[PDB]
């Protein structure tokens, strides 16, 4: 059911809004994190985005359209909207507040030191948000561990609509080849982010040349098994990145392939044998 636009978002009262902290700077102006007064007087943290003064309305538009689209999802693993403030200026873009910041970035900082139970659970949580997606008729074709924030109770939620309805390394190949973007694109990037996730954060492909990324991948080079990799999950990448786009399992199928491995953690004991190099099929 996915479709200016505040259709899909609340405009707030600025006075209900405080900045306590400024991030830095983003794409369309600053980054900052704050406090939001709700209608109920609940005071919660939120992000907070702003549009840089002088604005073009090409600025204003694709700033506040990434806004119009996260506004359609409702969802635990979707970063919320709480609104926007288009009445006043600086424009600003409220959302939930996310602790521990991009999925990439922190678990980079936290090499090998989480559970296989706990990075299960991120992936799963992820794969539900995908989910809800692709129900609601959206492609995001920008799926990656970057993109996703991940919160203090380690909740991981799909975050940048921004390219949503080329990051290359994420990118299905037929997506590189002439632009076909659907739901099976996505999966194919959430087995980049189930390679990323279980590598800790590691760049996919590494610095391979680009053109040397479209190739290998057309020939049928893979992204190896992370250490210690449980069997169960390199295959659920290897089946994300079928080169048939319809032979790749559906978020629904993943939801409940990961559920299963969380069920029976026992499972997850089966480990991947074993150069920053690619392997083929395999």
């Amino acid at each position: 059911t996915f479709v200016t636009v505040h259709e899909f978002a609340k405009e707030l009262d600025a006075t209900n809004i405080s900045i306590d902290k400024v991030v830095g700077a983003g794409e369309f102006g600053e980054v900052c994190s704050g406090r939001l007064k709700l209608p109920s007087k609940k005071e919660i943290s939120v992000a907070i985005k702003t549009l840089k003064v002088g604005y073009t309305e090409k600025q204003r538009r694709d700033f506040l359209g990434e806004a119009s689209i996260m506004g359609q999802f409702d969802h635990p693993n979707i970063i919320r909207l709480e609104g926007v403030v288009t009445k006043s200026k600086p424009v600003m873009i409220v959302t939930e507040y996310m602790e521990n910041g991009s999925l990439d970035s922190f678990l980079r900082k936290h090499d090998a030191q989480f559970t296989v139970i706990q990075l299960v659970g991120m992936l799963r949580g992820i794969a539900s948000g995908m989910k809800y997606l692709s129900d609601m008729g959206a492609v995001h074709r920008d799926l990656a561990a970057r993109n996703i924030l991940i919160n203090s109770n380690l909740v991981c939620k799909v975050s940048d609509f921004g390219l949503s309805r080329i990051p290359i390394r994420w990118t299905s190949p037929e997506a590189i080849a002439y632009r076909k973007f659907t739901s099976a694109s996505d999966v194919w990037s959430y087995g980049i982010v189930l390679w990323e996730v279980m590598s800790y954060g590691e760049r996919p492909y590494w610095e391979m040349s680009n053109q040397d990324v479209i190739k290998a991948v057309d020939e049928g080079y893979r992204l190896p098994p992370p250490m210690d990799c449980p069997a169960a999950l390199y295959q659920l990448m290897l089946d994300c990145w079928q080169k048939d786009r319809n032979n790749r399992p559906k978020f629904e199928q993943i939801v409940s392939i990961l559920d299963k491995l969380i069920r029976n953690p026992g499972s997850l004991k089966i480990i991947t044998s074993a150069p920053s190099n690619l392997l083929l099929d395999q």
